[PDB]
């Protein structure tokens, strides 16, 4: 079909007509076409697409947020990168360069000297002041005046010093051009180097452009949003905001996003960077930056799950909203706003609601459709916390959330203190054939508690993905039983069960669970994937069943990842990976509050005296493990500022990640697109 692009000037409108003409040529008779709808401005192109009069346009961050707001409600469908297919550089980072050991944190700039790249610029002002908005003295309008009282002097190019002198103190006159060496990225940075100002709100690339030698940067460092500093080389881990450089948008519903991609893509390949000589898609013969930015290297599809909020990022959004809405809480103090939990089900909403009233307002509830939606919500700001299993802890991590409290299941006189890292997913094989290794495990017979399990599938299959390469996880083992397959695979054809319960993920199956898989080994099975607590539990006659009558633990041996072999005695050093417990996650900030609020709450309705029924019990569920596993003794503190990686272990993260190449999830790729 034909895509109606939208230009905002006659020049840009001409270039669109060449794009239409040049396509009807190098594009098959039935390929992506491109019509041209010119308008007066960006906001008009936006509204036109909203009205289905236009199909798409390319906008900067600012206007991207503008296209999201109703009634427009548009979303990002295609981005432009400025590097290689390895180093896309689709975004840029608004940072705040400072001096080593300066002595201050973002949350305490009050009474400082700042260097902005120029008033009204994004990285240099909108974003920095947007963030510091409520930290300014009332009235907050005019804006220039308020920022003056905050920053005890500074350099704000293009700002009217005549009415508010404080902003041109470091650079009198506030020269809005190069005539002023403290104007711009380079200039604002020079305003810090020269020692004039304390902080230089600039871009991530700024310091690397005004300083070649590395030993030079060391004296400089970034200011992070969680009141911390870090090396200017680590901006991706410490930036005031992440903003998309240039984005193609379309109606969120019926915006023809796929068709827009089929055009842009099939176009960057015909007339893309240096591609053709007949037409330079990213070049403007008449003027600069038309339809696409001149410096664009190509296009990149945006994951469909992505929407403007998630795309711009929490920092960005919060900053621009302050700027445009201007709304701050009356009584600050930071008494920790109620924690918004996320229910992903009716019964979960109910249990959460009961929890709410019994929290005296400390806890609030939010309802999202899916575990992934909640996660998006905890990123957005719409939700604050929630518990997730290892698989989703990983996904929340890649999305920027963090683990704060891990659900503990064992009991002691100090459950909250000592954290639990979970059991171990080991690989057991009959020591009858001493020649089997993690490597020659291919083409043999396996045993899986059930496809989709942590210990009997995810971990092993994920750690073994390298050999498999392709997503044909069954075509790796000659046979074996893994309940849950297509009921006829190489792994399902070795499972008993009736004509219906044949190879099924339930008790009605024989080789199901941690016991069934061990059985599968005692029979038609070379390798069996289970947990450390399965061997000395299904042997010694501890199982009065026919097969496990009294098998011997000593006759089985554990396989280690490095390649060697070891007994079930010291599995600790011969396990595939460690399966974690569920853990509550939250946005980086809010961490202290969640950590705090969830403690008191745990003392009031936790695993206290068996006084439920007549009182609310936070770890008991109407139906089954609702907001929390019903076997959660307490919410242990992760002590160290555990991050999804430090909390899952390297083995675990590797497993899940590989496995995610076959079992995609909309949320995960969207977050990855923003941070690979």
């Amino acid at each position: 079909k034909t895509v109606r692009w939208c230009a905002v000037s006659e020049h840009e409108a001409t270039k669109c007509q060449s794009f239409r003409d040049h396509m009807k040529s190098v594009i098959p008779s039935d390929g992506p076409s491109v019509a041209c709808v010119k308008k007066a401005s960006y906001l008009d192109c936006i509204r036109a697409i909203a009205a289905n009069e236009a199909d798409a346009v390319t906008l900067d961050a600012g206007l991207v947020y503008d296209a999201y707001l109703a009634p427009n409600n548009l979303k990002p469908v295609v981005a432009e990168f400025y590097g290689s297919k390895e180093d896309p550089q689709t975004f840029y980072y608004a940072v705040a360069v400072v001096k080593k050991d300066s002595g201050f944190q973002m949350n305490q700039l009050r009474g400082k000297k700042s260097c902005h790249t120029g008033l009204g610029r994004s990285a240099g002002w909108n974003i920095p002041i947007g963030l510091l908005y409520c930290d300014l003295p009332e009235p907050r309008k005019p804006l220039e005046k308020a920022v003056a009282n905050f920053f005890s002097g500074s350099c704000a190019p293009c700002a009217d010093g005549t009415d508010f002198p404080q902003l041109c103190q470091l650079c009198p006159g506030c020269g809005c051009s190069t005539l002023n060496q403290y104007f711009g990225y380079s200039g604002a940075f020079k305003c810090l180097k020269d020692g004039a100002g304390d902080v230089a709100f600039v871009k991530h690339s700024t310091i690397f452009e005004n300083l070649a030698n590395k030993a030079d940067r060391d004296q400089y460092e970034l200011l992070c949003l969680d009141n911390t500093r870090k090396p200017v080389d680590e901006y991706k881990d410490c930036h005031l905001a992440q903003v998309p450089s240039h984005t193609v948008v379309a109606r969120s519903m019926g915006g023809k996003e796929d068709l827009i991609w089929e055009l842009l893509n099939q176009a960057q390949e015909h007339f893309g960077k240096d591609k053709s000589k007949e037409f330079q898609l990213f070049s403007s013969p008449h003027g600069k930056d038309l339809l696409f930015k001149d410096s664009a290297h190509g296009f990149l599809k945006v994951p469909p799950r992505m929407d403007a909020k998630m795309y711009l990022g929490y920092e960005y959004v919060t900053a621009i909203r302050n700027l445009r809405e201007g709304t701050c809480p009356e009584a600050p103090t930071d008494e920790c706003k109620p924690v918004k939990w996320c229910a992903l089900s009716h019964h979960e909403r109910l249990k959460c609601d009961e929890w709410s009233v019994n929290s005296v307002g400390k806890i609030e509830c939010v309802s999202a459709e899916t575990t992934e939606d909640c996660i998006a919500k905890i990123m957005n700001g719409e939700a604050d916390a929630m518990s997730l299993d290892g698989g989703f802890v990983y996904i929340a991590g890649k999305c920027g959330l963090v683990p704060v409290l891990a659900e503990n299941y064992d009991k002691s006189d100090n459950c909250e203190d000592t954290p639990e890292a979970g059991y171990f997913a080991v690989a057991v094989v009959k020591k009858s054939a001493s020649d089997l290794t993690w490597d020659n495990l291919k083409g043999k017979k396996s045993c899986h508690t059930a496809v989709g399990r942590t210990a009997g599938w995810n971990i092993p299959m994920g750690l073994l993905y390298n050999k498999i390469n392709h997503c044909r996880f069954d075509e790796f083992f000659s046979e074996g039983c893994a309940p849950g397959s297509k009921k006829d695979s190489s792994l399902c054809k070795l499972c008993m069960g009736s004509g219906l319960n044949l190879c099924e993920p339930n008790n009605k199956e024989g080789y199901y669970g941690y016991t069934g898989a061990f059985r599968c080994l005692v029979e038609k099975g070379d390798v069996a994937f289970v947990k450390h607590q399965t061997v000395p539990q299904n042997t010694g006659g501890k199982n009065p069943d026919p097969w496990a009558k009294n098998l011997n633990e000593k006759d089985y041996e554990l396989l280690c990842l490095d390649g060697t072999r070891k007994p079930v005695e010291e599995y600790a050093n011969c396990h595939l990976a460690r399966a974690p417990n569920h853990a509550v996650v939250t946005r980086k900030d809010k961490e202290a509050c969640v950590h705090k609020i969830l403690r008191q709450q745990q003392h009031l309705f936790g695993s206290d005296v068996t006084d439920c029924s007549g009182n609310f019990c936070l770890f008991r569920s109407e139906t089954k493990d609702l907001l929390f596993r019903d076997d959660t003794v307490c919410l242990a503190k992760l002590h160290d500022r555990n991050t999804y990686e430090k909390y899952l272990g390297e083995e675990y993260v590797k497993a899940v990640g590989n496995l995610r190449k076959c079992s995609t999830s909309s949320l995960l790729e969207a977050c990855t697109f923003r941070r690979p």
